[PDB]
């Protein structure tokens, strides 16, 4: 099987036309309005803009380092393919663009001492460009195993909200500029929501870990106290970056099949959650690691490949965090792995939800402790 | 107009057959499961059963005081009507046995020093019996203005989840004992949820008001800190007592028109919220105070009657709280009245939601302050 | 008259298909190859990359200041028009976007001490956005004098290589990505050519003005010595930025009428030179200042309007330089004005060419003297 | 094959009817006008006539030595042919009067100490007369191998701008005295241009070689500094002497086939440059050395003959310079030979252009060094 693209609509958008979800959405903006009013009234007797101005420290440098990587991934893979499919150098040149968007985004991140948020930008624009600079290549190589795709398609592909290089991409009539304006306004409102959640419900609880005790009561009640910013951070990450950001960019570009996420909130088991959360990266990962795995290995055993894919995902995410916060502290992978082992060796939706809540609680707690015991 | 009863089903129940609301519902039970696991793990190194055992102090006395009340409202109204509609003493009987249900529930509440939760029972039961006893009378009197309803109907009426005496009451085929068992299980799970919210997120913040400062920063940040238990208390009150309790009792009795609440969460303006929140008491109140008001006054001016009804509601609710917590501190009525004045003299749904959030925040904050500065 | 757009080709491109111009072009790249070989061989016993790394000092800041101005000019004028043509605020809001891309690009240029080359960027992206944010407005207002243009057209307009808002823009079949790659390669080769010309034939002659004499022989022979970098700077500015840059951007966007310049090298008189050099800004300037001048003034006298337009151009260019090099030294305007006066009071192509050569010679000489006597 | 003459017109003249080349031509006269104005203004606070008056020292002697030469080549070849084709002394006469034009122009050049420019006259005139006297003879001898051309034709031939004796010479209707006046005016303007280039951009840089260092940096940067007078000297030599001088003399005489040069500026390879630069001497040289070589040798190997011809040309040119500047310093032949070897053992137009630029740069540099280290 290979994924085939339809003119289906982002699931939450086809829900939001129902009234009750317009209500829930309104309740959440009301939540923001209470936070802004209360914080404005307190800090009057200025705002928590400090986390923003601190976290985006050298954002200028972070973007002028985004340009070289973008130009590398735009030119190097295409020229590699076009010249390599002309009978060369191509077997090397592909190497350089392996080493330029692998070495540069670390050198400018460590040697210049960037903050967390202005660093994550580059982290994400070296595990994008490998995912595509490789997707594109492995898609358009088996066309040349016949004993050169249109460039305009490859340019369009680098910005298109999917990681699969299909060069068809079913498109929509026109650009609803009102809709994209709304989506960006929501995405920026979402960043401001996250700014408040951190600056109000994370920093105050976690600042005082210089405290001597390290009593297990104190730690476990810190975990329970921190589980809620955990879930709102997840819901915000999800909503903004998988509904607002990719729809906005799928409306500027007139893209179809905007199923970037299936309803993960209905995922009975855990694997279903992981398949239906961030479906774009899942589909890239699924396609390449689970239809080159079962092809090259040709293994009747598939469970090996399921866990194979998922540890590839876990290792990638652990690396992302190990880079952003500048630690080597791999909590998430140990959690995912150990309970992976637990459920796979030894109404059902609720157990998944509870374990996801504690997953979030543990990750946020230990990462705040590590960020405020390394400073 | 007079309200007429159909075999419609409780709006949230017709929503819960949709999958995404089964998910939200599951997320909330997962919330409970996290609280029980974390609290069990913390109190291990017993539970917060103390608030329950304290709050239900003389619950035996609270119920053996409920019995005289129930017998008074069962017998006195009917015997009065039956003898009064036989041409007497009825005019004296009702007036003399309107005091038992008015005097007794205060005498056993103040002179015996009951806790809050074991007192609110008798508060709700005295207002409940006043409401539906008077309803019954004023419904069945104009039948006698002709120059005696079946008793079994009146007995059934006292337990029926409506306050309007219609003596038709469209009924359902049979009793789904699985469904009522589920609804009571949810209602009791809801009480346990409220027990955790109080014992974990209200008592700790509000215990230390013996603190001298009374600094406006401290108070306003306590209000913001307390706005969230406020909203969960409201949602729990609503869900348990207007969907679980009255559906359970509307399934044991085989009642129709289970529209005890319209979608208040879609109420654009405030009046709409008040008309569509606790629709049962609204409809009683609406019918009697707004179709005896506009009849006896015969006033072309109706806005007077709108505010008339709403201050009747506010005064009743203020009285309920003034009784339960044993204060004379009327915060809610001042808030409702003042912003009533504000909006009625001087996407729109969001403003209502934000002001409801702060309404909850102020009420919970000041009532916790008053309960822990009167003790 | 109003300018109307045809599918004509950039004049130099329709010349370059002739062979002899491919030769001249090749001679000039050979010139670059000699410079790179000779400088590489000298500096071996590294390169003149110092002028580049110095001149682009805070280029990150220069671009993250480009983003706010771009967003201001994108949103403010359109919203102003759309709401103003709905019967307001619009009469103010237009003011803010007057003050944001007028105040910000000075504040970030002076208060942060930017170099020359990283400053000119912002200079040019505040006399672009006024030229358009005003062109667009004054085009689409007389449509509303009838007692709202498509936004997509306005977005496309901000990047389109013309300053006239026509919202038709005759377009070409497809994108010749080979051609745009070639044009950008030439534009970057051109920047490198200018880098060599400065770092080899300007800095060495002009560095030693700390020298006491100020003898008129020394100055006049410095002027003759510097007249040649003057002409190559002009030819490079012209070729790269009016043939390479705007063709590249007119090929990515599929734009017609690429007559950004007529053959100014054939301009018999001076006015003809100014009309046929940078025809895009000329046509904006021509249209607005010479078809609102002769409309509002309604003056039978037009010579006044000719000089009117040209002093508007001169003042704008003087301001550009007064900003970039951070001087108040207005040499160009005095030269243009005085010889303007000279020829307009008191084979012919050659005189124009000679006076252009000395114009370049004087400007480059005095600006190098001023930059190395203010440092 | 033997070259056959058509009524084609000098390629640059058929280009100059196009407007853009009238512009380039005008730019160059403007260059002269800037030089004359700037030098007049500098030497005011007389001109560089000193190089002219010095370089043309004994020009009277140089011309009264030209007369005996011209009379020898006019009479000796013809009388020899006429008497030799009468059956004698001719075999002795020519051999005895081939020494007058070989011995005299050296004796009057060395024994009288002439300057460079007044000497080059006699150099060119001795090689010119050798070339066309021998041409005439070897053309009109095989007519006598039959077991006497009209003299007027031979007189006309000595002044005709070709070196091939064809005695047909397709002629034009009339003498455009305006055109010849223009061409001589340009040729004299060209000499004045070369006078300025030497007196302004060669003498100053090269005067100070008495300087001790002989540092390789100093020499190599002198080569780069001197490459530009090199190219303008070449372009001037070419333009004046191959378009102005020979057209002027081809218009006074009413000559056809004025293709004295093909477009060498389009020569892809080097051999093409040498075949299409100074086509008149090339055609003489080609015809005699490459259609007596391949006749007498009868060699299947032709590459030998290609290099044969070219070293004949190189040796002749080396001799010309060895005579004019009075050195024995053969730089040009070593350069031509070595890179000949380089390319013939071990868009393409650009490499030729770059190597031509450095060829000019090296020749001018080393010849200025040798002229100012031998004085
Ligand atoms: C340290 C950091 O930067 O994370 C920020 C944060 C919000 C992330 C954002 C992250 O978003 C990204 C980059 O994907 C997300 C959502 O992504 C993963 C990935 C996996 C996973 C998936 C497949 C296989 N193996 C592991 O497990 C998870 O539960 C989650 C978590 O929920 C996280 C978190 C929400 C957990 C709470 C975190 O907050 C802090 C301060 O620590
Ligand atoms: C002191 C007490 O016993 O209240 C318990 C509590 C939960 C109540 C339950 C109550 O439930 C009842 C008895 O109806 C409810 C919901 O009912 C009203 C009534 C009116 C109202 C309506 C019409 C006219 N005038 C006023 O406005 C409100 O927002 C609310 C509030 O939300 C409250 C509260 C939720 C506010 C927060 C409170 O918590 C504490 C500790 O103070
Ligand atoms: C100081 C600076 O940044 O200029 C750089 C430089 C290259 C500019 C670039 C500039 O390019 C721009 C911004 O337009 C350009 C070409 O634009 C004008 C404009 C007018 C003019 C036009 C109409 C009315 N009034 C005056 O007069 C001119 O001759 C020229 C000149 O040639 C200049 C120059 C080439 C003169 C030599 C300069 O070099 C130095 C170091 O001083
Ligand atoms: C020393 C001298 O008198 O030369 C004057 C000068 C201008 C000559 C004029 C000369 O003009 C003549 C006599 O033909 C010319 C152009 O002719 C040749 C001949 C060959 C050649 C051709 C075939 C085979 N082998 C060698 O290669 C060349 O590039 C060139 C050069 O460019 C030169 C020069 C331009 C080089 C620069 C020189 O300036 C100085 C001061 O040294
Ligand atoms: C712009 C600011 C206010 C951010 C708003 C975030 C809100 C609108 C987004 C973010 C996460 C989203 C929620 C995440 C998933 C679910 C579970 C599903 O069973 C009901 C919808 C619901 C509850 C979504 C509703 C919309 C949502 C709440
Ligand atoms: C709440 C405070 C810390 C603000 C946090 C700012 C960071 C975490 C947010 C704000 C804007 C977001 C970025 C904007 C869009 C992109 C481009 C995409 O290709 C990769 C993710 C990335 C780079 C986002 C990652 C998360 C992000 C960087
Ligand atoms: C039994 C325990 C877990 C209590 C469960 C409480 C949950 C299931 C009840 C109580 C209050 C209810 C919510 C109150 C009103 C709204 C707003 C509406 O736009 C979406 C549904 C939603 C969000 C309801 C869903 C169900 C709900 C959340
Ligand atoms: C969270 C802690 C304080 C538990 C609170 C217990 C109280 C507030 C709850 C638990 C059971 C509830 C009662 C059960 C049912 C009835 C009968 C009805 O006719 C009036 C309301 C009344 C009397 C409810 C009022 C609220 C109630 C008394
Ligand atoms: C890429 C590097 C080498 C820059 C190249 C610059 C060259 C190719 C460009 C820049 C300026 C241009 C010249 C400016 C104007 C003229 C005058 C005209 O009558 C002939 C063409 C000519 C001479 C142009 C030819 C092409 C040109 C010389
Ligand atoms: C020779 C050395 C000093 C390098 C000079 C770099 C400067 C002068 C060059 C290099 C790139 C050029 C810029 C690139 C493109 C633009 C965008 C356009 O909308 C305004 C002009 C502007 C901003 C150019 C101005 C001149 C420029 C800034
Ligand atoms: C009389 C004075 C000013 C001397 C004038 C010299 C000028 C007019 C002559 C001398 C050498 C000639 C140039 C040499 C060869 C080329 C290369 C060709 O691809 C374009 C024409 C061009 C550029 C010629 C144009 C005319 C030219 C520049
Ligand atoms: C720039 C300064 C040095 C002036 C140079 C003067 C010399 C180099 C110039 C000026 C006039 C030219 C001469 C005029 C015409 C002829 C006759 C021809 O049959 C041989 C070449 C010859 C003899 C020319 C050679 C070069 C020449 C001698
Ligand atoms: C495990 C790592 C997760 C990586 C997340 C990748 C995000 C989705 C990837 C590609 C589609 C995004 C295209 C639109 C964003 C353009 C923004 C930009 O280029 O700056
Ligand atoms: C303003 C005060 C609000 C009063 C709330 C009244 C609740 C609804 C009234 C009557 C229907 C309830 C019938 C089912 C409960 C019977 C419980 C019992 O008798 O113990
Ligand atoms: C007198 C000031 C001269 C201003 C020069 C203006 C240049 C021409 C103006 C607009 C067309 C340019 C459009 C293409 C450039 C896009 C570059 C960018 O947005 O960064
Ligand atoms: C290699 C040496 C180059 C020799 C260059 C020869 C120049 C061309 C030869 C003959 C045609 C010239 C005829 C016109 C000039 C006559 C001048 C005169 O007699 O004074």
């Amino acid at each position: 099987k290979q994924k085939v693209f339809i003119i289906r609509k982002s699931l939450l958008d086809e829900l939001m036309e129902v009234q009750h979800f317009r209500t829930i959405y309104h309740m959440f903006i009301a939540g923001l309005c209470v936070f802004i009013i209360s914080t404005l009234a307190i800090d009057f007797i200025l705002l928590e803009f400090d986390l923003l101005i601190f976290s985006f420290g050298q954002l200028p440098l972070a973007l002028v380092t985004w340009v070289p990587m973008f130009l590398s991934t735009l030119l190097a893979p295409y020229q590699a393919l076009r010249l390599w499919a002309r009978g060369g150098l191509g077997c090397a040149l592909l190497a350089a663009h392996a080493v330029v968007l692998c070495a540069l985004p670390v050198h400018v991140a460590v040697e210049h001492q960037l903050p967390p948020a202005s660093r994550c930008v580059l982290v994400f624009e070296q595990v994008r460009f490998l995912m595509k600079s490789y997707s594109f290549l492995r898609e358009a190589v088996p066309g040349i195993l016949r004993a050169a795709p249109s460039f305009s398609s490859y340019l369009y592909f680098l910005f298109c909200p999917t990681l699969i290089y299909r060069e068809t991409y079913p498109r929509t009539p026109y650009v609803r500029w009102n809709y994209v304006a709304k989506n960006f306004a929501q995405a920026l409102g979402c960043v401001l929501y996250a700014c408040f959640i951190l600056g109000r419900l994370c920093v105050p609880v976690f600042a005082n870990m210089s405290r001597e005790p390290f009593s297990t009561r104190a730690l476990v009640l810190s975990i329970l106290h921190a589980t809620l910013p955990g879930i709102f951070m997840l819901l915000l990450i999800f909503f903004a970056f998988l509904h607002c950001w990719l729809n906005a960019f799928a409306e500027m570009l007139r893209f179809g099949d905007r199923m970037f996420y299936r309803d993960w909130w209905n995922s009975t088991s855990f694997s279903n959650y992981y398949r239906t959360w961030n479906v774009v990266v899942h589909d890239w990962l699924y396609s390449y690691v689970y239809q080159d795995g079962l092809r090259l290995l040709g293994a009747r055993a598939r469970g090996v490949a399921m866990l194979g894919v998922f540890l590839v995902s876990a290792v990638a995410h652990e690396y992302i965090f190990c880079f952003v916060l500048g630690f080597f502290y791999p909590v998430m992978l140990i959690l995912f792995l150990v309970i992976g082992g637990m459920l796979n060796f030894m109404a059902w939706n609720v157990l998944m939800w509870t374990m996801l809540f504690l997953g979030q609680g543990i990750q946020v707690s230990l990462y705040c402790q590590e960020w405020y015991a390394r400073r």
